[PDB]
Order: C-alpha cells, then sequence, then structure tokens
C-alpha cells in the first residue's frame, strides 16, 4: 500500500516539472515528481485534478486528467494542449493555464490539488456519482459506458476507458465518439486505436470533425442524434454516457439529443 500524494483535498502540492515531450505543434506532456519515487498520486478513476497559479495578478485553477494512473510510482503526466497567442483571432492572448505550463522550465513547480469530481468508477461496471459536493454518491452499475468527448476531453474517458481495459474481469462495454475539429487535432489518436487493436470487443471508436478531410471515414459535423444512435450504446441498455467536451458542444449538441434518442437525465454525465 503505497504512499499518496493527496492526502487532503484543502492542501496544494507544490510538483516540480521534472520533463517535457513535444508530441505537436501544439500538445505536449508534462511530467511531474512525486514527492519520491515511491508515492503515487491518490486520484481515484472518473475523478480529476486542478491545477492553481497566479498569474497577472489573477489566481488561475483548471482540471486536468492525468494520462498516468495509480499504478506509477514517482509521477504524475498530464498531456496539455496549449493554446497560444496571437494565433487565433477571437482570442488573441491565448489560454492562460496551458501557456503557463508551456513556459514552466524544468524545476519549476506548480500546486496540485484533489481529487475532485462528483464521478467515480469503482470498477466491474459500478460508477458512483454525488449529485453535489455534499450529498452522497449514488451507486448505479452499468452493462455499457457511452462516451462524448471533445478536444483535451478525451482524458477523462481514457483514464476510464484504460481502467477497465485492465481489468481482465470488467466486462463493461465502453462506446467513444471523439469530436474535434480538424484531423490535426485528435489528441491521443496512435493510444485510441492501439486499444481499439487490442480490446475491439469492450471498446468501440468512431470519430467526427467539424472541418473533415477529403479521406475520411467517420463522421463529418457536429455530434447529431444519427451519430449517438449509431456510435453510442442504444437507451434500452440503460447505459451511462459520459460527456466532456467545450461547453457548445455540450450544450448544444449533445444533451439535446441525447434527449431526443431517450437517455435519461440522470444516466448522463458532464465532466
Ligand atoms: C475534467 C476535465 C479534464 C481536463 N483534462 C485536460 C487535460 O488532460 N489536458 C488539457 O490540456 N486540458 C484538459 N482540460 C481542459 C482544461 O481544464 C482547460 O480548459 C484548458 O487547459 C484551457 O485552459 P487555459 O487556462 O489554458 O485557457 P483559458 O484561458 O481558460 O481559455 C481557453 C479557451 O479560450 C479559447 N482559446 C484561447 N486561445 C485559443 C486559441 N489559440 N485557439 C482557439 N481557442 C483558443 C478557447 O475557447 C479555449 O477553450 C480538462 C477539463 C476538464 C473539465
Amino acid at each position: 500500500t503505497p504512499a499518496i500524494t493527496l492526502e487532503s483535498p484543502d492542501i496544494k502540492y507544490p510538483l516540480r516539472l521534472i520533463d517535457r515531450e513535444i508530441i505537436s505543434h501544439d500538445t505536449r506532456r508534462f511530467r511531474f515528481a512525486l514527492p519520491s519515487p515511491q508515492h503515487i498520486l491518490g486520484l481515484p478513476v472518473g475523478q480529476h485534478i486542478y491545477l492553481s497559479a497566479r498569474i497577472d495578478g489573477n489566481l488561475v485553477v483548471r482540471p486536468y486528467t492525468p494520462i498516468s494512473s495509480d499504478d506509477d510510482k514517482g509521477f504524475v503526466d498530464l498531456v496539455i494542449k496549449v493554446y497560444f497567442k496571437d494565433d487565433h483571432p477571437k482570442f488573441p492572448a491565448g489560454g492562460k493555464m496551458s501557456q503557463y505550463l508551456e513556459s514552466m522550465q524544468i524545476g519549476d513547480t506548480i500546486e496540485f490539488r484533489g481529487p475532485s469530481g462528483l464521478l467515480v468508477y469503482q470498477g466491474k461496471g459500478k460508477f458512483a456519482i454525488r449529485p453535489d459536493k455534499k450529498s452522497n454518491p449514488i451507486i448505479r452499475t452499468v452493462k455499457s459506458v457511452g462516451m462524448i468527448a471533445g478536444g483535451t476531453g478525451i482524458t477523462p474517458m481514457l483514464q476510464v476507458i484504460r481502467a477497465i481495459m485492465k481489468d481482465p474481469d470488467d466486462h463493461t462495454v465502453c462506446h467513444l465518439l471523439f469530436a474535434n475539429q480538424t484531423e490535426k487535432d485528435i489528441l491521443l489518436r496512435p493510444e485510441l486505436e492501439e486499444l481499439r487493436n487490442k480490446h475491439s470487443a469492450r471498446f468501440k471508436l468512431w470519430y467526427t470533425l467539424d472541418r473533415a478531410p477529403e479521406a475520411w471515414d467517420y463522421g463529418q459535423g457536429f455530434v447529431n442524434e444519427e451519430m449517438i444512435r449509431d456510435h453510442l450504446p442504444p437507451p434500452e441498455e440503460e447505459p451511462l454516457v459520459l460527456m466532456c467536451g467545450p461547453p457548445p458542444m455540450i450544450q448544444y449538441a449533445c444533451l439535446p439529443n441525447l434527449d431526443h434518442v431517450g437517455h435519461p437525465t440522470e444516466r448522463c454525465f458532464v465532466f
């Protein structure tokens, strides 16, 4: 039983950045040292951490789901999309936290906190979902899990997929629908397609793209009722639907169409 990094959620833990990996122009894996090589992070599956820093005089807090797990000793890995300044004409200053991460030098610390979130995956189909931070968790056991992700919204889903996938006696089937703007913006694609090759009986993978390339075998356009009926488990299976992506996708593309297909609001969970 290893030592836990996040011992209480009311404490902020400054972790040293020990490595940087450039994945693409705007995507990067950051590795931080846990307090000892024999430490784990202490992050229930289904929950996330918060990074906090004072940037330009404002406290900035942002949630992140690590790519690493409590099976990893000594370190935590986050995969970060960097929103640069002077790139998108509508958002000229870029992203606050993600540019702060990009500017960190090896040996700089940044504050972690957690674990946080209203959902915990308790394993083999059992999800424990609190209706609010003070209410107690309601337990629902499901045969299948629908997953809609947009952008960096994949890491909450990856954490759950890998947690299922590595338990040979977990027969939960995950149906992922993964939306992004263009093909370069599909994050963690090598990983996702590796899980497809090795676990297709429990993992179904589909994509869509706002602006699809000419050679594209998957979805074109925003998530709709047809893709939800086609690439997510049917309501009659009483699945749980997990969601994480930009607020516009949740509000305009997911929630209304899940309702039209027939997914009850209690079985829909927005990270
Ligand atoms: C449960 C959960 C898990 C998450 N996990 C991850 C994770 O693993 N990795 C990760 O990177 N993020 C993750 N996110 C997203 C994260 O919380 C932040 O929203 C993200 O890092 C952007 O924050 P920011 O402060 O850098 O940008 P902000 O200053 O908060 O603004 C970001 C927003 O500004 C706009 N924007 C700014 N610059 C640009 C640009 N150049 N081009 C286009 N739009 C732009 C976009 O609307 C963008 O969404 C997660 C979120 C949640 C809720």
